């Protein structure tokens, strides 16, 4: 039915550790408006989970699709 | 091919404003391990974008699916 599309940019990735000492990568995605950026999604992924997704590098453009009962985050086409 | 599934819980929603004075809701999703929680996704959505998704309330269980070139975030079944 309805759908919203957000163009995101990966501005930051940082290695962090929980109390288990399990490693995650904190990935910050912002939207550009006007020229400023607002945060839109921050993900914390293990190194495995990132491999599964594919490349998600700083400077990459990310599509965030919001529809009824689903948010999808994909690389740009 | 490969796929990773994360069970998330919405622990927090907070009203915030960018410099445009545009309203977003900051939504924090954590994973339970052991008993502790680690952050997994933080989303900033306008009130419209949230309507499109459906209900996303504090205490709700969220599935995060990671596959090649896509992360999907859906309500629990």
């Amino acid at each position: 039915s309805h759908m919203s599309l957000i163009r995101g940019v990966v501005v930051s990735k940082q290695l962090v550790y929980d109390p288990t000492g399990t490693k995650y990568v904190k990935i910050d995605v912002v939207e550009e408006k006007e020229k400023i950026t607002v945060p839109r999604i921050t993900l914390w992924l293990t190194e495995e989970e990132e491999e599964v997704f594919g490349d998600i590098d700083v400077g990459d453009v990310i599509e965030i699709n919001i529809e009824n009962g689903a948010i999808t985050i994909k690389p740009e086409s």
